């Protein structure tokens, strides 16, 4: 019940689709996945405050969020947006993105923490449902 911890992933459906509505070109989206097939996520909860890192060769994210306060990031594809994270239940949160400056599509992402342990990040752009899976390692 406890997002914290380093997870690796085993399992990602549609990445590249969800890369392919944000307009990212067809080679870049080939790295990308690749990079993506291997990321490093490291998690710190503290109650309601979140600490994500996530890193792969080609691009590392780190936000730092605290549910129902509005915080900066990036979509997927490196577009800054403002982002709000709310408890969708009791181990799923949502995060709905906007972006700050110009159009695209709508994205947003879920993190869920199942009870049989796993953790499933949801990425959408648009009508594209990018799944994630990731177990402790």
């Amino acid at each position: 019940p406890n997002f914290s911890g380093n997870w690796k992933i085993i399992r990602s459906e549609n990445f590249e689709e969800l890369l392919k509505v944000l307009g990212v070109n067809v080679m870049l989206r080939k790295i990308a996945v690749a990079a993506a097939s291997k990321p490093a996520v490291e998690i710190k909860q503290e109650g309601d405050t979140f600490y994500i890192k996530t890193s792969t060769t080609v691009r590392t994210t780190e936000i730092n969020f605290k549910v129902g306060e509005e915080f900066e990031e990036q979509t997927v594809d490196g577009r800054p947006c403002k982002s709000l994270v709310k408890w969708e239940s009791e181990n799923k949160m949502v995060c709905e993105q906007k972006l700050l400056k110009g159009e695209g599509p709508k994205t947003s992402w879920t993190r869920e923490l199942t009870n049989d342990g796993e953790l499933i990040l949801t990425m959408t752009a648009d009508d594209v449902v990018c799944t994630r899976v990731y177990v402790r390692e």
